[PDB]
């Protein structure tokens, strides 16, 4: 049983690199539309008792990225693939994981139903919004993490890294800034709303470093950058891991005091740099290219929680 | 068959390095010395059926620990291993690579005999002295390159690297240099002796850095080194990938005038640091626990040659 | 047990002049071709008991020659010879002595273990293009130098001498001509290229020569005779011992500003001087003789590699 | 561990079509030559632990198709292949197999010592000159047969088949013919020369097939079918597994009276059947491709001595 | 071809004896360490077509000893030697010549299997600690025995040798001990241990002779002295081919109450004579010598057997 990658249309370069890290190269396969804008799938290659991976992250057209890769699977599946596996460095509909006193869907449990009964075996993803969504599933999810790879741009990037302070955008990322702040040996604040923000942790002559798993709208950030800015820092960053950027979110950064807003790459950034000089790339794909090899050979994945490679 | 990795007594700190990179503990084997001084080694553990690495350097008691490294290859060849490699990072007696009008051994060519009737089935080193040393096998040599961490210590270490001048000791070391000197896009310059030595290309007002395989006794980088600072260098650096320093090394560079020695750990190198402050060392344990991981797992070596791992 | 010399199609002159400088008539053989283009080998005369040597080198049809002299030594060996040396004073595939980061075959080391395989004890060569390639064997390697004999050229053509340069057409080969620069007491240059070639030494007013091991294309010397006409020398002259001159040479070579181009007749010249005046042959039949008859009396062959007989 | 085909320059159509019943691609190797005419080979993609098949038959430039054959193999060995097995439809030298009375080598013999000092750990062929030459090997050989393709070319083209007489040109050959007569329930013939030919078996008003494993000058079939005509037989064929059809094998074949000459594509044709009309080609490709495929997956090899896939 | 005689750096006074009991000088060879503490030899002399004898024995520093041998049979193999033979009076690693429940190599093999590939044609030793290791060779391995020696120094040393007791130290030397009092008419003993030891016997009012192989530690001949004493003997002696003596061997035998200690001279003694003065040391190189001559010109080696020379 080989690797076989397959790339939906969502995020073909992450793919591209993906499998270059793999030393492989994307298996055949034509995603498009049919004339009523149904998706039309054809596995161009024989899967036949091979180790599949689709890779399709929660970004763009988000319904029509997620059927894609449904249809994906299911072609795979009753193509005879030993194992497939579905890549999604962005899980769609993650922030719907609860409906707390409302009248909701739980699309994230939807979501990952969906991917069980198209066929998925195995789910890697990247930075899920709740590590609980992980329990949504009876299938084995790794959920890797950008830390790492955030860690080190911050140590290369940020001359002042040791006198920097880890911040909280919200009470609900705290855990995480937490983490980073224990990595890097600094302090750590948190900022809460009481249209009023409240900072715990002092910021002045230091720069600071916003942390999150996403930026959608970046009214967050944003905010959180203006009070920090309020408190006597001397630079403000903005690192995520989900770099959405939907609806006003461009031109919020645009007119905000970043030094930077870093994201990764789990979702494509090149049409936003176009209109945002301030937002930078960390590249994933050796996270999810050694994530992809060890689950293939059985070695441990959860050996990438701390360790880039 | 899984991995399994032995240490020799050589060089227990890579070894263990390499297990840790691995996931791995290091196999259980005990190698002592009888009363009479023969090597006594005895396998702690079953390895039939396993894929067996041996880490053992050509450094120190050479000669002792060949001898360890055959009489471990052959313990684990009658134990019934499905594969024994011999992972020898400095290869020893690599410089006796030929006679030329002397009636002298060839004792490259005997260590190989040696290792091929002890039982090896593969060969991993790095940087063979010269690369004809791997024809002198019948059974596969995986020969890697310190060249991509080289190349990564000078970017993150030398502020000017932009516009260093990488030189060689002498007219044999050109093309490793060349090769540098193109991954860097650097002038290169080379020097050679007629006592005295002549040198080409300006390394005036500009960083020079010296690039070889080995330092033994370092009279050739002392020499090159005077006589970069003679043209006018500002500052000297000495890269090697086997720091051996025997004889009076150690005086010779705290005498000159390099601004670092910078080695790698295929050998070594606590006890000279000791009594050496310029000299630097260089982690290539991820390079071997990749090129151990590859060769059991199939995938290709040589992507090594150009990725840091 | 006598010595019985075998001439193999590719070079008959050759083993004449070794035949009647040994004082023996060539044996018995028949080379030729089946209709289907294989090899037919039959010896003549019983060689049980006998020291053959089989002349052989090469060159033209490399693979012909070469297959030609694998089936005549393993004809010998089954005829009961007492004793079976291959005499191949160009040895074909030497360049080829490494891999080097290549998915290459070494196929100097095939050749070597083809060539034992065949029933080969002993090897006489000439200006091995690597002395690596003696390890290639088990079996004992006379590697013979042409030097002892290009020195007696030199000191008997080129009435300058005495104040004359001589130059390495790269970096590879300097070794060499120190070696000649040492035992005429003359000045060495190096020449290496940056499509730009750099020279080292004085060569203003002085006859330079350029020393090698082979000529196949001739871009090499006619580049480095290019830049030392650049550079002042009031005539350049070619040494090579081995006169491949394949693909384009003997053009180069008429265009370019060589006084002569001196190699030694290891391969047959007589087709090259016919469209090439500036060829010139030096005979090393002699040292090719005294090599076969010391090995076969058991005096010293090394007496030869500064002694021309 | 997966299949690997390379093609040789030898035979590049079989080598595809081979690939193609196996549904996969030739493997990316560059096998050109030098300037000098040596052998260039560069594997184009990893082989480590991969079960590689070189596809090379002993036809044309014979002694280039073998070196080009030992050093692919040496470069698919050193390059950490799992198991090298070398395809050679029609096997060189392989009419070399005895001395008898001469001094003469035995070239076979020493093709494949060749073959296992260059690497090869399997052999597969098709329709040994002598089946003694199995013996010549220590390495498994698996020596194919023709008889089921000729066996069904016979009867879809002869439309007499019941009532012909499977004849021998030569009482070497009589074995086959005999099991060809045996498989299809017809008379058997044997013809040998006393310049004259005594045929012993009724042929007349009989179509005659003559059988054999090779067709080089055409002197013994041409000889054959003559007699064959003389002795009132109504059409004569002559199947071949081997068309080697050299010298004079084309204007005798031309010339002569058979109404087809039959011939597997051990060898390529398509030259020699531009300037024969008579000439056609059974394919066996499928039972190459077949024997490969069993005997990477560990079925019976033999199963295809006497059943077409 | 003659006699040439080369001494390893082991025992130069025994290399030395052999000479002049063979009327030779010793060859000219350098053997030295390189500054990493690799081996150097240079073969001083031609050896082309002579019967080379290289005389080293496993003693002193063993690993360094054996790598030496090896390389200078390398190096006389690779200078044409007719043949090598290598004169070990102490074979290095004879203990280790079996497994035995135990994961462990069998180093007596392995040191056989280096000698082998090295070159050597032949093998001359003293008292092979099992014969079994005669068979570990391919080549011709002549064990000589110390017996006739031992024999001689007991007549002319111990005045009451008619009435003495010829002991073993254990049950595996009985054989041993068994042939010497057969050549003495004299009784012979066994000791075995149950820390307590048992012997079989009268040795009361009479003189006892220990006899063995080799003393290393010389707890074995300690604890059988002390048991004979007990048992009213009245003088012990020990009589040993090899004389190791390491480790506290020195101090137990001061302590002992062994009138005695004879060793053959296979091991340098001057500088164990130094601190313990009951040892003494019989001459064996007549032996040596005389195999050597007899091996060179074809007589009876094992007329040596039975024969004092
Ligand atoms: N794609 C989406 N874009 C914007 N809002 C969304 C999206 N999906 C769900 N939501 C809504 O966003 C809210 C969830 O917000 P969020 O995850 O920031 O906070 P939380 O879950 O209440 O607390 P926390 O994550 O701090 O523990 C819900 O009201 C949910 O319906
Ligand atoms: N361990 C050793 N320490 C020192 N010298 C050694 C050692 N082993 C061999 N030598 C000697 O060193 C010489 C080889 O030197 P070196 O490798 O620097 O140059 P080279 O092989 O002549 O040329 P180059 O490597 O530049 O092509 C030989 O004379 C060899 O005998
Ligand atoms: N017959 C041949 N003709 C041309 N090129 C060849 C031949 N055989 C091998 N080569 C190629 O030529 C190259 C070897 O070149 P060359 O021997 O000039 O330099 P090198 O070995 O890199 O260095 P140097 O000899 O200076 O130490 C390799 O790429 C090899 O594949
Ligand atoms: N490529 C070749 N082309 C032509 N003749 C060859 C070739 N190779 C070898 N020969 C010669 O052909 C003869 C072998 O002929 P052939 O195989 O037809 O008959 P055989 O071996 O004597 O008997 P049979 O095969 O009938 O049992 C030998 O003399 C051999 O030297
Ligand atoms: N150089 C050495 N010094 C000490 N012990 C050694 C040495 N080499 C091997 N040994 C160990 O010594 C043991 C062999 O002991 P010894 O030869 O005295 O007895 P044996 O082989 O069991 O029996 P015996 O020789 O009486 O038939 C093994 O355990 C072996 O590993
Ligand atoms: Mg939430
Ligand atoms: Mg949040
Ligand atoms: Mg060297
Ligand atoms: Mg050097
Ligand atoms: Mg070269
Ligand atoms: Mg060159
Ligand atoms: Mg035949
Ligand atoms: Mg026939
Ligand atoms: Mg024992
Ligand atoms: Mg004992």
């Amino acid at each position: 049983p080989n690797i076989k990658i397959f790339s939906g249309s969502s995020h073909q370069d992450l793919s591209q690199k993906i499998a270059d890290r793999l030393g492989l190269e994307l298996g055949k396969v034509v995603t498009k539309k049919f004339s009523n804008q149904e998706t039309c799938v054809e596995i161009g290659e024989s899967v036949r008792g091979e180790d599949v991976y689709i890779v399709q992250s929660g970004c763009g057209e988000i319904n029509d990225n997620l059927m894609e890769l449904l249809i994906m699977i299911n072609a795979c599946k009753i193509a005879s693939a030993s194992r497939v596996t579905a890549v999604i460095p962005c899980f769609p509909y993650a922030r719907q994981d609860k409906k707390d006193k409302s009248r909701a869907p739980i699309s994230a449990k939807l979501v990952a139903n969906m991917l069980s009964v198209a066929g998925a075996d195995h789910i890697i993803t990247m930075d899920l919004h709740a590590s609980q969504i992980q329990g949504f599933f009876d299938i084995p999810v790794d959920n890797l993490y950008a830390e790492p790879a955030v860690l080190k741009w911050i140590r290369e990037n940020i001359s002042e890294w040791r006198n920097c302070t880890i911040v909280s955008p919200d009470a609900g990322g705290a855990k995480r800034v937490t983490s980073i702040a224990d990595r890097l040996n600094v302090d750590f604040a948190l900022i809460h709303k009481e249209d009023r923000m409240v900072l715990v942790g002092d910021v002045k002559d230091r720069v600071a470093i916003l942390v999150d798993d996403m930026a959608d709208t970046c009214g967050t950030i944003c905010h959180a950058a203006d009070k920090l800015l309020s408190a006597g820092a001397t630079r403000v960053y903005a690192i995520l891991t989900h770099g959405i950027f939907s609806g006003p979110a461009i031109s919020r950064i645009n007119n905000a005091c970043f030094e930077a807003v870093v994201v990764t790459n789990t979702i494509p950034q090149e049409d936003k740099m176009k209109h945002c000089s301030k937002i930078q790339v960390i590249d994933i794909s050796m996270i999810l290219a050694e994530a992809i090899r060890r689950t293939h050979n059985g070695e441990s994945v959860s050996y990438l929680f701390s360790h880039v490679p």
